[PDB]
């Protein structure tokens, strides 16, 4: 067709930084117009074998850092996986990089929450850009995890 369409609840985030839910094949010519080297993918769900290729055929790095989908008031988000994924953020090597969960509001927007504290953001402008995205699905445990985050090792 003559579109484009970009992922579920799609945004840059940054220079070389996107955001989104899952990428379906009706996606796929909008991300090839992002050049992206890379995929931080949140889920542990084995990756479909549609977006296997997809990624195998445009040359995109998977780093795959498996947070459990849990829901509130119940939620486990590991600080070491968002650890690991900040490290994949920081180095410009793996830009452009997308960062993708199942609808790109929670574990997305709790690494996107994280990466905003290492550049001095204050809580309120963070909570505010998490809340656009999650919306009525706005959990506060993913904000507490924000609030709570520790910026130390890296700043
Ligand atoms: O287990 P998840 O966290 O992977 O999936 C949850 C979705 O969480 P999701 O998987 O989207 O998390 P992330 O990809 O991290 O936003 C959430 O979707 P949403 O709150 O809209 O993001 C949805 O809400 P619903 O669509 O309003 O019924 C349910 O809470 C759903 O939990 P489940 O129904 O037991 O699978």
């Amino acid at each position: 067709e003559l579109h484009l369409i970009p992922p579920l609840n799609f945004s840059m985030v940054d220079n070389g930084i996107f955001r989104s839910g899952f990428p379906d094949s009706a996606n796929f010519s909008f991300l090839q117009t992002l050049g992206l080297r890379s995929i931080i993918y949140l889920c542990p769900e084995p990756y479909p074998e549609s977006n296997l290729q997809f990624l195998k055929s445009n040359g995109i790095r998977l780093f795959q850092f498996g947070i459990e989908g849990n829901k509130e008031p119940f939620v486990n988000i590991p600080d070491h996986k968002i650890r690991m994924a900040l490290k994949v953020l920081l180095d410009e090597k793996n830009h452009p990089v997308l960062i993708h969960s199942k609808r790109g509001k929670h574990r997305t927007g709790c690494l996107v929450g994280c990466l905003r504290k290492l550049q001095k953001w204050c809580l309120t402008s963070i909570f505010d850009e998490y809340q656009r995205f999650a919306a009525a699905k706005a959990r506060v445990s993913d904000q507490r995890f924000m609030e709570i985050f520790d910026v130390s090792s890296f700043s």
